[PDB]
């Protein structure tokens, strides 16, 4: 009789909320997509085992083109659930799917889950200081994306931190690393020469957030660009002017250079 | 030797993640703070019942002043859990507590949970378009804070949305409503005349995020200022220019006026 959008969280099958699980367990049909983000600490099997249902995985095309033909038809006579990594409506276009549900006469409900958007709090950077966000897109062909560069500039100019989602090619199983993101930005700087991103720029890397032992490292681009941050997914953050307490955390927890402790008020 | 920062999520005792609940159960001691925010849809008893552990509630002073003397000692020879509403470390003062753990020779891990910071994605507004965040605080005595007004101005100026956390009197359990927030903003406008928040401003109200029946409403201040959005907690959003898809969601899902499709896009 209804459609539930249930988030699965950051890293493993246990990042789903209790609410999400109890509801998923009772649904008649369970669908899911795993292309918007990467859950590096679980497997389909482990999720199916936890939920106790067979999970039909949909591709980007299945959702974007046939969500109303594959999922919605069943939601009219049964309790159906649509699973996604992290939070279902964050950094995705899944919100529009609720409009499709409505027009098909299907009531929908949303069950949230931990999101990278807020998990960045673990980096010690004040969440309220994050500005506009952006995604570092893999260049393809003769098209070289640069919008994410402008976002960093605008935020930094206002003293705001910039969260950078990193590209992903689910089918090709290619997950952009922080290292690759840094390389691309240095290239954009050479083009625009805005002083936005250089070897001296302080940056923060968060890898496999959600895991019990995430990789959190802060430092200058010149020293981190070739560092190994472990398996994906990775997120890159270009901080704005730091509060002393932020700097203290980056140094004590993310092993940043003790010189950042001396902020230039 | 291990301290666990566990997020309780958005609204009720089921908003904790499966990972958080299980870890909390295996802990010898369980502490909790309910001053950075509250869990409006549940009670301490229901949370205790779910965890199956006695939960010692700590005040603000307990944490900020005596965290190392109340929680860390037991964490040296036991598994201790520290529960907080939402996602740990989103509240600005939490991060520092991890540094205290380190200096006490105690390991700490963070178990995430849904945060309102990310749950706002249910409003249909693109998460990447949210800029700096702010808190609307109740004026008191001869003190009238207005910095949240400037945040809205700078974000909107760059086409970004502004998330406004609303004040809360933790002990008294008094929640500032979106209505009160709107009234305060109109008063600040009358004083600053910046043309940032008026009867014609479009706003979005999200009430009881996390609940299965949250209230999602969007409209002009003149029409929503005295509307009843239901029980707390309420969150207010002043969106910037809208992408057509955001507007269609606000209209179809949040009951916004068709007018927004031409005036705010
Ligand atoms: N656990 C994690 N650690 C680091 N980055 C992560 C992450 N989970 C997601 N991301 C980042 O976000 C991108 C997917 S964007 C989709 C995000 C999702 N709805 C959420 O709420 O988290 C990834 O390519 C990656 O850069």
């Amino acid at each position: 009789m209804v459609l539930y959008f249930i988030g699965l969280g950051l890293y493993d099958e246990r990042d789903i909320t209790v609410k999400g699980l109890e509801i998923a367990k009772k649904c008649d049909y369970v669908f899911a997509e795993f292309y918007t983000s990467l859950m590096a600490g679980t497997t389909l099997g482990r999720i199916q085992k936890l939920i106790g249902k067979e999970i039909r995985v949909l591709s980007r095309e299945d959702v974007e083109l046939n969500f109303e033909n594959i999922v919605l038809p069943l939601a009219k006579e049964n309790d159906v659930a649509f699973l996604t990594p992290g939070d279902p409506l964050v950094a995705t276009t899944h919100a529009e799917l609720r409009i499709r549900a409505k027009r098909a006469g299907v009531e929908s409900y949303v069950i949230h889950a931990p999101s990278i958007y807020s998990a960045v709090g673990i980096t010690g950077l004040h969440i309220y200081k994050f500005g506009k966000s952006a995604t570092v897109a893999y260049p393809e062909g003769n098209w070289f994306p640069t919008s994410y560069y402008d976002v960093i500039k605008e935020n930094a100019e206002r003293g705001l931190h910039t969260l950078l989602f990193l590209d992903i090619k689910a089918r090709k199983r290619m997950y952009m690393t922080a290292n690759e993101a840094m390389e691309l930005l240095l290239k954009v700087e050479d083009m625009k020469k805005g002083g936005v991103f250089t070897d001296d720029t302080l940056v923060v890397v968060l890898a496999r957030a959600g895991s019990l032992n995430p990789t959190i490292r802060a430092g200058y681009v010149k020293d981190l660009i070739r560092e190994d941050f472990g398996d994906p997914p990775h997120i890159l953050i270009v901080p704005g002017k730091l509060h002393i307490v932020e700097a203290e955390y980056l140094v004590e927890i993310a092993g940043a250079p003790r010189e950042i402790l001396r902020v230039n008020v």
